[PDB]
């Protein structure tokens, strides 16, 4: 137990090893475990661990130890004397195991030790990676290495040759050795080393260890892919067995959101607001003819509600009972009824206002109060108030807390995703408000007019939620307000218009007494509270109604120069960079009018973006779209009413004002499942068996044709689940575990099947994973035709049960007349399968049930079984009655599906010459029967290879079935919506025999087509194997990824077009891998600016196959301040966005290309929507390239403009350190960037976007 205390301190050597990050945690290397295995067996030797060439056999990763951020670990190492089977564990876990040793001079095998030379200097660029690529490759897969770790310093594309700089620490070292181990193998899953097969290490052939002033030593490594050994100076790894692993997002969740238009202007709720009116009116009623010991709080205004709503308790009570009946959250009725049915004795008033202070709580949450603040109107408010303040911190104050509680939906769904502009907001109210403590703020309590001065004029937002109807002197208390307020700042108001009685009842109670326009003595309507607005200097900007109880208003506090940037040649650059420094000399007072009225007037991100730069405060954006153009001339009433409000983005559209606002796109629209023609079940996140769901099929998009062999398209009508399907979808079995031909596929869910065939004729059998599904491409070798007398409910048992019988007993154990056969787990489908065609060769069967009810049923279901044939599975008791029954010679067919202790039981029981056919090995090795054989048995792989084999067994299926010999099994049919109970059912080990699922009812006709049908599920995004689609600008770092993606999607055929074409070694390196994936990568250079390179690259789409899509990702980055941006950066920068997209969109929408085009698509950044300081260009660009992609919806045919905050690795961003913040935008993954591509492509929306917020 040579244990070892590793510190990672700041002053300790050991800091470095904080930099090995796997995914956002400090795990401790692999490679620091086999160097501690290393040291001890050194020290055990009474040896160095600098001159001991070491050894290490048969290594196995088992966990992986989370490094203290600051602090110190403990790693304990026990190797035995004499095999050197080392154990390093820390705690209680076991972190690594194998056998280490220390052999001679035979100990390296690779002799790139003895080469020196590197060689890999003077090769073009262009087959040559840098350690920038090399590294960012790894930060892409997952692995995101600091700089001690980054010890590779050049590679080749082959990712044979390699350079890597020794530096002293082994660990390093090992690790960049492993690096190359793991960038040999590409794809785009995060791989974990599990099990090595042998690490030699020789440090006396490993040169020297540099001092502190000779830098680094460059050391050859190469990668042998033949035996798939990595040897580097001294080191030599070789094997690396490896799992995948489901990663885990480094940040909070991206905030999906779509860009849209918004305009200034359960239960039903009217229903509910009407039979709580009269609810309210009667209980009113009732009070009064009730109020003889005169204790009903002020009953003077209670009779005034009563006679203004003149102009049962059973009754009104049994109508909102049945209302809440046929319905989530129902606070108003609850609280009303408390307060109607309370005992009204003396002291009422205390004891009711305490009871409905307790309420107040589920109040808030009611479905008519909170009926106009829903998450679009707050956001709408809150987003106009952040972009019509020139500040970086807004502040928010909230007046009578206590009664409105607004913050409780304005902080965490309106301020909480402000990006860029941070939120300072206070409460204030004379009652005690701990109830905040959660939603940190700060309490300045007060209530009226001694209003604190303090804040006199330091608001840009106050708040006014049911405070407005409370206050006696309503002018003074505006005044106060209004003082409130900053000028140029906002209020926002929530009143009551509509059934005012209602609700009176309870602030007759609650609230404080008023004497008594004022409609009850308390209340205003919308348009007098509208009047009283515009009597104290205040400008309704936004007005919401909720037709029954709420009316929400956003108001603001109240020579133009005009500026029309029409054309799109970027004149108006000189004329608004010359116009635009003159409001500096100009006084305050005067604004900039920048209007715009063009096709796709692009203003909308050019000014978002022009905004930051400073000077820019007075400065105003006036964006047209559509027809019925508003009189923007000086002089006219549009014009008037503009600058009544005076708001930094004003929009036209349709012919109403309104302004171009994100709104959040909530969980339940990002699984609103849609009907589809076919589908197939499958788990979102893997390893959970809560989230299986139908999820649309490629085979929806005609990709039913397959190129190898011939294939036919089944209409599955019952669809088996079988323990693979549990297994993979738990997560014990991982896919890439799955053979190839069925990594690749579409899901790997359900294997048997049965269903009408084309023309009809009804058919059943194994295929490809995806079985579990509306509709089947099987292979047509995978087909039996079903018997008359054969529902298809009953076909569907058939499969796999007596296929994996046959291939057990038949193709491999080559059961012959006698022998004994045991059957493990005889309840089991496949036990009973065995059963029949064991007993079909006449042998002695030894089944093994688990209860008693099995062993009932399959002796009624089997006559000639007797009753010593028959064990119990459970317990470690089937060993003695086969051993007893069978005079001790043991069974020779051991169709065994334990594991554990049982497996080695059942492992004692084979006889000589016996077949142990295991459908789940390491006890087996060490038989001591002599002549045995071992048949692991799989069938899947054999489904993917269908050799001989495969036909052999559906022959000799087919002819069981022409025989009475094969039959249907116990079947329990679950419903379509079933998936989760019917695999935790699975799982429970309760199966009641056979489990399907009942895709489609059968019909009446034994031959008829399959008629028509439609199935929920999720949408996903799948592209035409014979199409061809272009990504623009796709040889960048993002549209390599894209490319990559796309052809895991089924892409066959692509176009990457870019300005010079390959130039590094990166790019070259993708193009070979997505070649090795099957695809036509067919990369241009072609900077599209005018007909002919268009044409050309459409020529060139063509000739490679339709198409169907363009994917534009060009960009250029001229970042200048407008006050010093030249015409040159303009021109350089809207060609790569707004000729090119001008150019695809006029050549897309041809006749010979619209029928055929889906996936017109155009990468486009945020800094079109918040804005970024000096990059007017890139704002200009994306503003029309959303504006274009909405035209082109309107219109028809696809349209799509993604909006991107910022995305790690791959950019510069990446390579310099994906931790930047801008604007307080993280940056954003790779994988969940293309997560969020995959849902963006397959909804209709013209215009999204998507930013992920960082830690304020």
């Amino acid at each position: 137990d040579s244990s070892y205390s590793i510190d990672v301190s700041a002053d300790s050597p050991d800091r470095y090893l904080l930099d090995h990050q796997v995914d956002g945690r400090e795990l401790f290397p692999a490679c620091g475990c086999l160097v501690l295995a290393w040291k001890t067996l050194a020290a055990l030797n009474g040896r160095d661990f600098e001159q001991m060439p070491v050894r290490l056999s048969r290594v196995e990763i088992h966990q992986a130890m989370f490094l203290p951020k600051s602090g110190s670990a403990t790693v304990t190492v026990s190797v035995m004397p004499r095999t050197g089977e080392f154990q390093v564990c820390e705690n209680e876990n076991l972190l690594a195991s194998g056998f280490v040793t220390c052999p001679d001079k035979d100990v390296l095998e690779t002799s790139t030790h003895a080469q020196t030379r590197s060689s890999l200097q003077d090769r073009p660029a262009t087959e040559v990676l840098t350690r920038d690529e090399v590294y960012r490759e790894l930060i892409l897969r997952g692995y995101e290495y600091g700089p001690y770790f980054q010890g590779i310093l050049r590679a080749s594309v082959d990712g044979q040759e390699s350079e890597i700089t020794w530096d002293g620490r082994w660990v390093s070292f090992m690790d960049s050795v492993l690096q190359m181990d793991i960038l040999a193998r590409p794809g785009d899953y995060q791989m974990l080393p599990i099990k090595f097969q042998s690490i030699n290490i020789d440090p006396r052939v490993q040169p020297a260890a540099p001092a502190e002033d000779e830098d680094v030593v460059v050391l050859p490594g190469r990668f042998d892919p033949v035996l798939d050994i990595v040897s580097a100076g001294g080191v030599e790894i070789r094997g690396l067995e490896t799992i995948s692993a489901s990663r885990r997002l480094t940040h909070a969740p991206e905030v999906v959101e779509e860009y849209r238009f918004v305009p200034h202007h359960t239960v039903d709720i009217r229903e509910y607001a009407d039979a709580c009116l009269a609810f309210a009116v009667q209980g009113i009623k009732k009070w009064l003819s009730e109020d003889k010991d005169k204790v009903l709080p002020q009953k003077d205004l209670l009779q005034d509600a009563l006679g203004l709503a003149n102009q049962d308790f059973i009754s009104a009570k049994a109508a909102l009972e049945r209302i809440l009946k046929q319905q989530h959250g129902f606070g108003l009725f609850h609280t009303l009824n408390l307060a109607f049915s309370e005992p009204l004795e003396i002291g009422f008033r205390e004891t009711l206002k305490n009871k409905i202070h307790h309420m107040r709580y589920d109040m808030w949450d009611d479905c008519l109060m909170s009926a106009v603040e829903c998450a679009d109107s707050l956001k709408l408010c809150i987003d106009t108030v952040a972009e019509n303040t020139t500040s970086h911190i807004v502040n928010v104050l909230e007046a009578g807390a206590a009664k409105g509680a607004f913050y409780r939906r304005a902080i965490p769904e309106a301020l909480a995703k402000f990006s860029g502009k941070d939120y300072r907001y206070t409460v204030g109210d004379a009652s005690p408000m701990d109830d905040a403590k959660e939603f940190s703020v700060k309490t300045l309590q007060f209530d009226a007019a001694n209003f604190p001065a303090s804040q006199a004029h330091a608001h840009d937002l106050l708040v006014l939620k049911w405070v407005l109807h409370q206050q006696e002197d309503l002018d003074a208390a505006m005044a106060g307000f209004c003082g409130f307020v900053r000028p140029g700042g906002f209020i926002l108001v929530q009143e009551f218009v509509h059934r005012l009685p209602t609700l009176l009842a309870v602030e007759a109670v609650t609230d404080h007494p008023l004497p008594r326009d004022r409609v009850l003595g308390r209340y205003y309507s919308a348009a007098q509270w509208r009047e009283l607005f515009r009597r104290h200097g205040l400008v309704e900007v936004i007005h919401r109604s909720d037709g029954a109880l709420a009316d929400m208003f956003l108001l603001r506090s109240r020579p133009p120069t005009v500026l029309h940037l029409d054309d799109l040649s970027c004149s108006w650059l000189e004329e608004v960079k010359a116009k635009y420094s003159d409001l500096e000399a100009m006084p305050q007072d005067a604004r900039l009018w920048l209007v715009g009225k063009s096709d796709c007037n692009g203003m909308l991100g050019f000014f978002n973006c022009l905004r930051q730069e400073p000077g820019s405060e007075r400065v105003r954006c006036v964006q047209v779209c559509g027809d019925s153009v508003p009189d923007l001339s000086p002089g006219s009433a549009e014009f008037k009413y503009l600058a009544e409000m005076d708001l930094a983005f004003n929009v036209h559209k349709d012919g109403k004002w309104g302004v171009y606002r994100h709104l959040a796109i909530t969980d339940d629209q990002r699984r609103q499942q849609f009907p589809t023609e076919h589908a197939f079940v499958d788990t979102l996140t893997s390893g959970d068996l809560s989230t299986l769901t139908w999820v649309r099929s490629p085979l929806n998009l005609h990709a039913s044709s397959e190129k190898g062999q011939d294939c036919e398209l089944c209409t599955v009508y019952m669809a088996g689940v079988v323990s693979r399907d549990l297994a993979l979808a738990c997560g014990k079995l991982r896919r890439d575990e799955l053979p190839a031909g069925m990594f690749c596929k579409e899901g790997t869910l359900g294997i048997e099947f049965s269903g009408r065939d084309t023309k009809g004729k009804r058919v059943m059998g194994l295929c490809a994973p995806p079985a579990l599904a509306s509709s089947v491409l099987c292979l047509r070798s995978s087909l039996w035709s079903v018997p008359q007398h054969w529902s298809l409910e009953e076909a569907a048992t058939v499969p796999v049960a007596y296929s994996t019988a046959y291939y057990a007993l038949v193709i491999r154990g080559h059961v012959r007349p006698g022998d004994t056969v045991l059957v493990h787990a005889g309840g089991s489908p496949v036990g009973q399968a065995a059963i029949a065609v064991a007993q079909s060769c006449g042998c002695e069967i030894f089944i093994s049930t688990a209860t008693d009810a099995e062993t009932s049923s399959l002796k009624s279901m089997f006559p000639r079984l007797k009753d010593r044939n028959f064990c119990s599975c459970k317990d470690a008791s089937f060993e003695r009655h086969v051993k007893k029954e069978t005079s001790g010679k043991g069974v020779d067919i051991i169709l065994n599906c334990t594991t554990g202790e049982l497996l080695g039981a059942s492992i004692r029981l084979l006889a000589s010459r016996g077949r142990f056919l295991n459908l789940a090995e390491l006890v087996f090795s060490g038989s001591g029967r002599r002549d045995t054989s071992f048949h692991d048995i799989n069938l899947d792989t054999l489904i993917d290879a269908q050799g001989p084999e495969w036909t052999e067994l559906t022959s000799l299926v087919q002819k069981g079935i022409q025989s009475g010999l094969v039959k249907p099994l116990a079947r329990t049919v679950y419903a379509m919506d079933r998936l989760v109970d019917v695999f935790k059912l699975l799982e429970e080990g309760a199966q009641a025999g056979k489990l399907l699922v009942k895709i489609r009812e059968e019909e009446a006709e034994k031959i008829t087509l399959p008629a028509k049908k439609t199935f929920e599920a999720v949408p996903r995004t799948f592209f035409h194997p014979a199409k061809s689609y272009v990504i623009v600008g796709g040889l960048g770092g993002f549209g390599l990824e894209l490319a990559h993606w796309m052809v895991l999607r089924g892409v066959r055929k692509l176009v990457l077009t870019s300005r010079n074409g390959i130039t590094t070694g990166y790019q070259t390196r993708k193009i070979a891998f997505l070649r090795s994936l099957g695809a036509d990568i067919v990369v241009c250079a072609v900077n599209v600016t005018s007909q002919a390179a268009a044409d050309r690259l459409v020529k060139t789409a063509t000739d490679l196959g339709p198409l169907g899509g363009v994917f534009n990702l060009g960009l250029n980055l001229r970042d200048a301040l407008l006050v010093e941006q030249t015409a040159e950066n303009y021109k350089q920068t809207l060609e790569a966005k707004i000729q090119t997209t001008s150019l695809l969109d006029g050549i897309s929408r041809s006749p010979k290309i619209q029928p055929t085009l889906d996936h017109f698509v155009m990468f486009s950044s945020l800094s079109a929507g918040h804005g970024i300081p000096g990059q007017t260009n890139y704002g200009w660009g994306n503003s029309y390239m959303d504006r274009l992609c909405e035209k082109r919806r309107a219109q028809g045919l696809p349209g799509l403009s993604i909006q991107w905050a910022s995305i790690a690795d791959v950019g510069f961003v990446g390579t310099k350190g994906n931790n930047v913040v801008i604007e307080g935008k993280w940056p954003q993954r790779m994988y969940n960037c293309l997560q969020v591509c995959d849902y963006f492509l397959s909804q209709n929306r013209p215009v999204v976007a998507c930013h992920v917020l960082a830690e304020k």
